[PDB]
């Protein structure tokens, strides 16, 4: 009945020598990590970049997420107007996020086990008797208020001890993003995610089957699920069988907007699924054509970008 957590994805703790070049390190761990779709990378203990976003002016209107919107398809009066719209600052969103989680679980936010949030999230996704609605500060461009990493673009002050992180190859602004093609000779910045408890992203792969790298700057963990690329067709077949028939004929780019599926359903159909809790200061790398999904344990701040090799 209750959710069965998938097996854990690989976690790498590179030494300072191995941490010199990201693409070199990802290329070496590839024989294992590409068989799990996702992997987690813990930087050395003394690698701690500062938070370089413009906090005072950081404002956004998050998207409203109804956890059980797909199950509800199986209409309500005045549908399409369920939730009033709120604009937040970073502070007011965190106050809302902490108040929501502490009130939902009736305990301090840091005392809620990650396994309980995970079990409750997937129960609410399939629940028709309880309509839980959360908000997600998703797809906030790093050009709006700056990246979470320090950037030497002469827009915000950089301290001498912070210049190492502005020049680091693990700075998401310094990842290679230019794909090779003939059209590139004839003729992208990171995105930010401000999460709260139960805010989520559904199953998808990246454009051009690209790699992606994800960094959690601060906050409560982000729970991930990943499927290796050799099982990509198996996942799409399970979707074709069990996803809502009204969305069956939709192209992949549109279907991926609502490809919500319990990982146990995929595992029951023979699809290998791996999980991880990405904590503050840790990287998550997704490999080409590796389907991934997840949700946030609480108030946190993430940065993500697609990169090419
Ligand atoms: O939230 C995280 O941590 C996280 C980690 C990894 N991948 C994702 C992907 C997303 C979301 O956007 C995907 C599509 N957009 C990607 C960025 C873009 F600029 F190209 C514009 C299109 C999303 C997807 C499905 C349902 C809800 C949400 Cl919110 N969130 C992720
Ligand atoms: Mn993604």
């Amino acid at each position: 009945a209750e959710f069965v957590p998938p097996p854990e994805c690989p976690v790498f703790e590179p030494s300072w020598e191995e941490f010199t070049d990201p693409l070199s390190f990802i290329g070496r761990i590839r024989p294992l990590a590409e068989k799990t779709g996702i992997c987690k990378i813990r930087p050395p203990k003394d690698w701690q970049p500062p938070f370089a976003c413009e906090v005072k002016s950081f404002r956004f209107t998050p998207r409203v997420q109804r956890l059980n919107e797909l199950e509800a398809m199986t209409p309500r009066e005045a549908f399409g107007f369920e939730q009033a719209v709120r604009e937040y600052t970073l502070q007011s969103f965190g106050e809302m996020a902490d108040n929501f989680k502490s009130d939902y679980f009736n305990m301090p936010v840091h005392m809620v086990p990650t396994e309980l949030v995970e079990k409750e999230f997937w129960r609410l996704v399939s629940s028709i008797e309880e309509d839980v609605i959360v908000e997600y500060g998703a797809d906030i461009s790093s050009k709006d208020f700056g990246s979470g990493f320090p950037v030497k673009d002469g827009r915000r002050k950089i301290l001498p001890e912070e210049e190492e992180y502005a020049l680091s190859g693990w700075n998401l602004n310094n990842m290679p993003v230019l794909e090779q093609s003939v059209l590139a000779h004839i003729n992208k910045v990171p995105w930010l995610y401000v999460g709260m408890c139960f805010s989520s992203f559904c199953w998808h792969i990246e454009d051009h089957w690209s790699y992606s790298i994800n960094y959690l700057h601060w906050g409560e963990p982000k729970t991930w699920y990943g499927v290796p690329s050799h099982a990509a067709e198996q996942l799409e077949e399970v979707m074709r069988e069990l996803a809502p028939e009204l969305f069956e004929s939709q192209p992949d780019l549109l279907h991926q907007l609502v490809t919500i599926m319990n990982p146990n359903v995929l595992m029951e159909h023979g699809v290998p699924v791996y999980r991880t809790n990405q904590c503050a200061g840790e990287f998550v790398v997704t490999f080409p054509r590796a389907y991934h999904s997840g949700f946030n344990q609480g108030y946190n701040f993430a940065e993500a970008v697609n990169f090419c090799t």
